[PDB]
């Protein structure tokens, strides 16, 4: 549908319109012509195909806006807004459209005070310029700076991991919501993607109006940036942006997988649908008029032919052909991982205690825990010296054998040093459970030569997992270059693992890698690279990284209990 590009024309004329001083009769006019095109759930096309009479039945649409929604769907634009574009630069339009600002406000500041962008528009702000004009105190300059920093926000990208416990808090307040019958968390979060634009919501009622009205009205929210009778976009207080979308009950299956995506997937949908004379919509699988499901997800695949697929793959990316063919991979699923295979302690940088380690992974109901503190040169430090090392290596056995399960891993994240040898020597490594090595310096070696040095690490017989090999960090740091082809084939010949690190802010290796990794028949280990006990929750995020990655509970080694794991730590593995 266009119905929404359509309805954001005419907001932005009703802007630039006010911005220039057009008739207020006029500005208004196009504003409720916008909340109409928002509000209409059929294709604005479809009415547009019976005539000019016919888009005139619309509340708001008379023969000036009926014209124009001919004009964009016969020619995909708006002269009008092309025109008024010319007279109101981008910069100036974004200006307008910060809460507390507006049109003609947004006048004075490009007349009066040369503001004709976002950056000019803080500049004035944090030097106190804006306090000089009439309407401006502490609660309008507020509000102004919070709308600019909503604004900047809106293009980019957080990582799933910092918002989805925030998301989930908002999520029980939803459920919790008079005449919510169900609701959840979709969009790109619900396929566990690493990183993040806006939050969705779904939610069932049989009254949808007010349930928008409940949500709106939340403790959690600050701004209301758009509202209709089935559908709004707010800001919360801690900065969150999030669409929410209503349909009704017997909708809901269809209006997760609609909002749940991807569009890609979606496309595939439909057409499948149609094939067999059927139209899916986020309100059902239809034949003709009647509705043939919708209730539930898993009834609406029914109706297009297909099993139910999981959200993490619907990237049409090979799961459509899969479904079709009864062919879908096995995924590796939260409840089959039985322990964490990177988490740090108070031997290095890790705030928590063995005892502390040990009872936070009894309640999660680990069989095991690997403990693998960092060696010196990680840390950008003296120590723990290589005696030190064992002497630690003695003390979780001795903890082991006073407590039993969830066993501890004697393990140690190595340091790769930039010629490739490793940051302990043979005799520590031979005596750890679990040797993980990685790259903590030297980020920025050319590719041929991080790849010889990863290559020369993986030829130590001692090693048994490449731990967050990219060594990204979401917002600090790229990936570093490497031949992961070539690193990965001989991680598959020396029987190392790759690692899955699904702390918030490395989710590394990322998906597509994963993929790749798996794809070429390696072994692949989860953690969470925790440093205190809220961190062991991030194993849902590696978890959801492996599905996007089509990987199954073979081998995963988090998936082997404790004595098959061992086992395969002492094997002779590879070629
Ligand atoms: N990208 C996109 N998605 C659409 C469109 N129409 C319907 N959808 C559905 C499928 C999307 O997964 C879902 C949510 O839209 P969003 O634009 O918020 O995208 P999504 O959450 O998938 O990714 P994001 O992380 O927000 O970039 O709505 C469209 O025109 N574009
Ligand atoms: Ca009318
Ligand atoms: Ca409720
Ligand atoms: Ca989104
Ligand atoms: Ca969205
Ligand atoms: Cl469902
Ligand atoms: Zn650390
Ligand atoms: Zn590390």
């Amino acid at each position: 549908m266009r119905n929404q590009e359509l309805a954001r024309i005419f907001e932005e004329i009703g802007l630039m319109s006010e911005f220039l001083g057009d008739n207020p009769f006029r500005v208004r006019a196009y504003h409720q012509a916008a909340r109409t095109l928002y509000d209409l759930d059929t294709p604005i096309e479809e009415i547009a195909e019976k005539g000019k009479e016919a888009l005139m039945e619309l509340p708001g649409v008379g023969p000036d806006l009926a014209e124009k929604i001919l004009e964009f769907l016969r020619t995909g634009k708006v002269r009008k807004h092309e025109e008024l574009s010319r007279k109101v630069p981008r910069g100036v339009l974004e200006v307008m459209e910060v809460p507390g600002v507006g049109p003609k406000t947004a006048r004075l500041l490009y007349e009066g005070l040369g503001i004709d962008s976002l950056e000019k528009l803080k500049a004035a702000l944090d030097r106190g310029d804006l306090t000089r004009l009439k309407g401006f105190g502490p609660k309008r300059a507020e509000r102004i700076r919070e709308g600019l920093a909503l604004a900047q926000a809106a293009g980019k990208r957080r990582p799933l991991g910092a918002v989805l416990s925030l998301a989930r808090s908002l999520l029980e307040a939803i459920r919790a919501l008079p005449g919510v019958e169900r609701a959840e968390l979709c969009g790109s979060a619900r396929r566990y993607k690493d990183t993040v634009g806006d939050l969705d919501f779904l939610v069932a009622s049989r009254e949808g109006e007010r349930a928008v009205e409940g949500f709106v009205r939340l403790p959690q929210v600050k701004e209301v940036y758009a509202k209709g009778k089935e559908r709004a976009t707010v800001f919360l207080k801690n900065g969150l942006q999030v669409d929410l979308r209503v349909v009704p009950p017997e909708s809901y299956g269809a209006g997760l997988q609609y909002l749940t995506g991807s569009k890609a997937h979606s496309i595939r949908l439909r057409a499948l649908a149609q094939e067999k004379g059927l139209k899916l919509s986020e309100y059902g699988v239809f034949r003709g008029e009647k509705r043939i499901a919708g209730e539930t997800e898993e009834e609406v695949y029914a109706a297009l032919g297909l099993p139910w697929i999981p959200p993490p793959l619907r990237e049409d990316q090979g799961e459509v052909e899969a479904a079709l063919e009864g062919r879908l991979p096995k995924l590796l699923e939260l409840p089959q991982v039985k322990g964490d295979l990177q988490v740090h302690s108070t031997y290095s940088d890790g705030q928590n205690t063995l005892e502390e380690l040990w009872e936070a992974a009894k309640t999660m109901g680990y069989r095991y825990l690997a403990v693998t503190d960092h060696s010196p040169a990680v840390r950008v430090a003296g120590g723990p010296s290589p005696e030190e090392a064992l002497k630690r290596v003695g003390e979780i056995r001795r903890f082991n054998e006073t407590h039993g399960p969830p066993y501890l891993l004697a393990g140690a994240e190595v340091d790769i040093h930039p010629d490739g040898t490793l940051d302990y020597p043979d005799w520590v490594l031979r005596e750890l459970d679990l040797v993980l090595v990685s790259v903590h310096s030297r980020f920025n070696l050319p590719k041929a030569d991080q790849t010889k040095r990863l290559l020369k690490a993986l030829e130590n017989p001692f090693v048994h997992v490449l731990a967050h090999p990219t060594a990204r960090l979401l917002g600090r740091r790229a990936p570093i270059e490497a031949d992961w082809e070539a690193v990965f084939q001989k991680a598959k010949e020396k029987g190392v693992a790759v690692e899955i690190d699904g702390y918030y802010d490395r989710m590394d290796l990322p998906d597509d890698l994963a993929r790749m990794a798996y794809g070429m028949g390696l072994w692949i280990s989860l953690s969470t690279d925790a440093h205190q006990t809220d961190h062991l929750r991030f194993m849902e995020l590696a978890v959801g990284t492996a599905q996007r990655a089509w990987i199954g509970p073979e081998r995963v080694l988090n998936t082997l209990d404790y004595e098959d794991l061992l086992s395969w730590l002492k094997a002779r593995r590879g070629v």
